[PDB]
This record gives C-alpha cells, sequence and structure tokens, in this order.
C-alpha cells in the first residue's frame, strides 16, 4: 500500500535527448529516428525574442548552423524545417535507441511526466497535469526548454509535452510535438495572459477514492447530494463540473470501494464548506488534482512497462 | 523557476531488474556484473514468514531451484549465499547494462530515488526520504519486494535501498545493498514497532530557503531567535534538533538568499506556534522534510547526471 505522485520510468526517454546549438543558445532537442525536434525560439538572439520574425530569422541559417550532440556522439544535419513552434532537424544518423513511439495532443486534466534536462543531459523526472488553463507547474530552469513530458503504455512513449517558456509567475507553458502550444500562448518575450485556472474536480474524486482505498477516510460523511447541487457548490470554489462522463469514469473505483460517487461529492461538498480542521488526506492539507482516475488504478493495481 | 519533488532519471537502474522466482514465490533482483541481489525472504512460503529459520530454509535451496529472468533472457544461476537479509545468486553472465555503481547505507534524513517494480519490470519512480525512525512511506504493492531506492552522481549510482516488507500501518522498511535493515526491523511477519518518527529540521529549512528563491514568502517574518531557544520549540513539536552542523549545511543557501539561519528558525518557529493561517507554501498546507539542502541546491543549479 500507500500512495505517491509517482513518475514513468524514464528511461526510454534518456535515451532520445540531444543538445541543440544555434549560434549562442543552447537547448535540448528529442532524436527519433533520424529527426531531431526542438523548440524554433533556439535561433533567437536574446533580442530577437521580445518580436521575433521566426520566417525571417530561420531564413538566415543554414543546416551547418545546428549543432547537434548526442552524448559526445555528433549529428550531420542535413535538413530543416519548421513545423509551428518546433523546429525538425533531418540528421543522416537514425537514433538506435528510438523507442516504439506516438506523438499524442493531451487533454486538460490530464497528466504525464516531465524529463527535466540541461545540455541534452537528464537532470530529474516529476509528474504532472495539464492545467485546465493549458498551463503547467514545473520544475524550469535557463537551459530547461526542449524538455519534454510523456506517459507510457507497456511499450510505447507517447509524448505530449515540449517545454518553451516561463511565464511570469512561474508557470509554463510549452507545446505538443507537432509545435502547436497548448492554451494562448506564443514564442515570444511579451506579457501573457494564462487565465483563471480550476481545480480538476474527477481527479480530486479519483484521490479520494485512493484515500479510502489506503485507510484515510475520516472525511467519509453521511449525506448524498445530486449532480446539479454539487455543480453549484463547484462553481462557488472554482472547481470544474462535474460531467456524467466524470462519473461513468470513477465507475471503477465506485466499485472496488463500495461508495457511490454522488456520496463521494457529498464529501468533497463538505470538505469545500468546511476546509480539513488542520487534518490530512493522503499526508495533504489540501485536496490534490493531479491524479486522473486512470493513475489511480494503475497506481493500485502495479501496472508494469518497457 | 519553480520546485517539484523530483527523482533521479531511472533508466541506469531500469537495465539492472530482474525477475527472481524461488517456488511459489516471484519477486525483483538486482542485477549487477553477474551477482543477482534479492530479499531473502523469496525463499519462504505464506507459512514460512511467521518464524522463518532463515539458514534451515535456505538449505533446502539449491541453484537451480532459483528462476531469474531478464527480460525475456535467461539467466544461469551458478552459486547462491546468503548475506545478512539478501540473497546473492552468482549467475553465468555479467549484466552488459551495469552501470557504474556503489553501495552506500545513508542516514535518516537523507533522500533517494525509488524505482517501483512488479514481476522485474519497472512501474514508476519517485523521491523520498529515510525518516529518523528508519521507514520509508513509499507505494509498493505485493510482488515489489525487491525493488531499489538510489542517488546518482553523475555517472556513478549509489544504491543504498531494498524494498523488503510493509508494516501494519502503511509505511514501508527494508535493507542497504549488503542486508542490514534500517531501524530495528526484521524480516518475519510479527508486529513490529516503528517508534516516534520526528521532522528533519534542517530539511524543513531547505524548503523554505527554496520558497523564498521561488518568491513565496510571506511567512518571513521580523523575529530572530537563538538555537537554544529554537531548539525547545523543536521539541514541543517533534523536530528533530538543529545542530550547528545543520546550520553549515544550510550556508549555501543563507548566503545565496541573503538570510541568516537563526532568522529562518524564527520564521519556521511562529510557523509552528501559529500554523499556516490556511495559507500554502511552495504550493503545501503542511511544513515540507523531505527536500535535503542538497536537494535543494541541485533544484535550483540545474545539476544533470548520465
Ligand atoms: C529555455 O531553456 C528557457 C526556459 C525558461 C527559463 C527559466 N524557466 C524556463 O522555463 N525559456 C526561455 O528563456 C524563453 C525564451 C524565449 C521564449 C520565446 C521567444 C524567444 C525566447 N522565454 C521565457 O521563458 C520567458 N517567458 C516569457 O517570455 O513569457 C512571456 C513574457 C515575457 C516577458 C514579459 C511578459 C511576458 C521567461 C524567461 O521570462 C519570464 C516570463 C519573465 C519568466
Ligand atoms: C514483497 O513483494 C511484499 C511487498 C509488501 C506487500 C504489500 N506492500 C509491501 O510492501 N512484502 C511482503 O509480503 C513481506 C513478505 C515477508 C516478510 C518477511 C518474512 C517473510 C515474508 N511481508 C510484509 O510486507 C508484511 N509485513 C510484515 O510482516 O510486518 C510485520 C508484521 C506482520 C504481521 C503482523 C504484525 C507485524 C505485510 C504484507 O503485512 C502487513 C504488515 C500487515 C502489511
Amino acid at each position: 500500500s500507500g500512495f505517491r505522485k509517482m513518475a514513468f520510468p524514464s528511461g526510454k526517454v534518456e535515451g532520445c535527448m540531444v543538445q541543440v546549438t544555434c549560434g549562442t543558445t543552447t537547448l535540448n532537442g528529442l532524436w527519433l529516428d533520424d529527426v531531431v525536434y526542438c523548440p524554433r525560439h533556439v535561433i533567437c538572439t536574446s533580442e530577437d525574442m521580445l518580436n521575433p520574425n521566426y520566417e525571417d530569422l530561420l531564413i538566415r541559417k543554414s543546416n551547418h548552423n545546428f549543432l547537434v550532440q548526442a552524448g559526445n556522439v555528433q549529428l550531420r544535419v542535413i535538413g530543416h524545417s519548421m513545423q509551428n513552434c518546433v523546429l525538425k532537424l533531418k540528421v543522416d544518423t537514425a537514433n538506435p535507441k528510438t523507442p516504439k513511439y506516438k506523438f499524442v495532443r493531451i487533454q486538460p486534466g490530464q497528466t504525464f511526466s516531465v524529463l527535466a534536462c540541461y545540455n541534452g543531459s537528464p537532470s530529474g523526472v516529476y509528474q504532472c497535469a495539464m492545467r485546465p488553463n493549458f498551463t503547467i507547474k514545473g520544475s524550469f530552469l535557463n537551459g530547461s526548454c526542449g524538455s519534454v513530458g510523456f506517459n507510457i503504455d507497456y511499450d510505447c512513449v507517447s509524448f505530449c509535452y515540449m517545454h518553451h517558456m516561463e511565464l511570469p509567475t512561474g508557470v509554463h507553458a510549452g507545446t505538443d510535438l507537432e509545435g502547436n502550444f497548448y492554451g494562448p500562448f506564443v514564442d515570444r518575450q511579451t506579457a501573457q495572459a494564462a487565465g483563471t485556472d480550476t481545480t480538476i474536480t474527477v481527479n480530486v474524486l479519483a484521490w479520494l477514492y485512493a484515500a479510502v482505498i489506503n485507510g484515510d477516510r475520516w472525511f467519509l460523511n453521511r449525506f448524498t447530494t445530486t449532480l446539479n447541487d454539487f455543480n453549484l457548490v463547484a462553481m462557488k470554489y472554482n472547481y470544474e463540473p462535474l460531467t456524467q462522463d466524470h462519473v461513468d469514469i470513477l465507475g471503477p473505483l465506485s466499485a472496488q470501494t463500495g461508495i457511490a460517487v454522488l456520496d463521494m461529492c457529498a464529501s468533497l461538498k463538505e470538505l469545500l464548506q468546511n476546509g480539513m480542521n488542520g487534518r490530512t488526506i493522503l499526508g495533504s492539507a489540501l485536496l490534490e488534482d493531479e491524479f486522473t482516475p486512470f493513475d489511480v488504478v494503475r497506481q493500485c493495481s502495479g501496472v508494469t512497462f518497457q
């Protein structure tokens, strides 16, 4: 037993991280088959970033201006192209460590593991969630751009995130691996509004089922509620509206535990209206929303990969 | 910026995980050079575990009774031996994926990454701390025994923990890689007292420096205190006594931030006497103690490995 914020094993992704240098800028790239993917702002100077014309800036660059280093190994760049906000550098060597992979665009409220990297070398791994406002709350220093987020299905790595920027707040923004930003953000250094975030209600309920499964329980009340009634409480507290689809998704956890979803919402309702009284749940004094229902099923099922 | 509970990249350890089967019992082993390490209770039946005589039970076993499977690959066992609470199975093939490694016995309050595994296959990775009472608070289901904890120094993996058991509480106990339990625990299924845990004061202070570095600050007060005065407050609140050694260890963080350690203790004192008023620090409503001072320096330094 026990319940932890758990990241996927990162070995399959470590084998794909490379270093990309263009002039003065060095960041991380993702090497799959004979293509290296990286943020297109690798071609910007410190001045270019306030208002870059990426097409015009890219035209000044040739294949030999992109230095791609894999460990100490040295890739020859033989073509380059921009796709949305990512550059694709064609190299003359296919990555022998390429895992079975896919590119996916995840939905807000979903989770994924981040392999934070500097100079092409992995530094650490952590889990998080795509916020309803399409930011993530990560740990990214200077040089971390091009670090990727991902999920693993047994053998197959689904890449879903590439890091591009930090906002004047400490939250982070980036793209899918086709280069389309999550959310309204653009890759220039100008003020950018994330907008109101909300709490992922279906994830909080899944965590409450995780808590019940691990013996923590004081919160299980006595009450029940309705979907429309609970949703009134959700809006007062900036929670995402709970749908029937969310109820169906929680159907494995409701049946393993024997607790109806709307009963659990009545518990959550009282949590939101009364606080925690200085108690804790699964070792937290806050309501946790970065575990999906599938994260919980996985966690207490022992699903492995590789 | 940002600050996250971050695990080491696990690729070097993934390459060492194997499956060990003895009769009915299957668990994980750690394959380094031509030796596989695993918990010795792999030789126990469900009945043996209430009161095992490990020497007598081991005598009934021969090399061919240990089935070691590496992925699908098949290792020949050519010797076996007990060292404290671990078995060492000599195999006829050295692991080609063996990293530079060391076996270390960590101190309470230190941290390490756990690669949780089932049937020899990695499932997830998370960070934690050796509690002052020599337990860990992990996520371990049936079959997870033999999963290992570790730290990485650039190239070198320092293995420090192997999982053996859960206690009737949801906390976890295990050994170093020489088979000596952390804490007073034994490998039999009988009631076992963990004893009072305490909070790792030097780790909480490091986290408060992490918070200050990341803009979170409302807690920085006005007061100062003395080492003896603060230590009076530590005991009332089950905190480990702060030593001068702890003060010296916090010397990088005090100088980066410009805040004297005893000033930070005065802040922590007021936190302990007044609560959080429903505020949060680095996204937590509790005082976090599973980051070491070096975890913080690393985290906001961008140190990489491999
Ligand atoms: C790449 O390695 C690096 C990682 C970030 C640095 C620290 N944490 C990170 O995640 N990213 C950057 O430096 C990018 C570079 C860039 C982006 C777009 C075009 C050209 C170059 N920039 C940022 O992360 C800035 N974020 C940003 O521009 O947000 C919009 C903005 C900027 C300025 C004022 C208002 C709004 C970061 C470094 O700047 C802030 C947001 C102040 C942290
Ligand atoms: C190995 O894969 C497995 C992992 C644990 C199962 C669930 N979470 C885990 O971490 N471990 C075990 O099953 C070991 C097996 C064993 C241990 C010693 C000798 C022989 C076999 N046992 C345990 O984890 C038990 N813990 C335990 O015995 O603690 C002492 C005790 C036992 C009974 C009553 C009082 C005290 C677990 C499974 O049992 C409890 C503690 C009730 C959770």
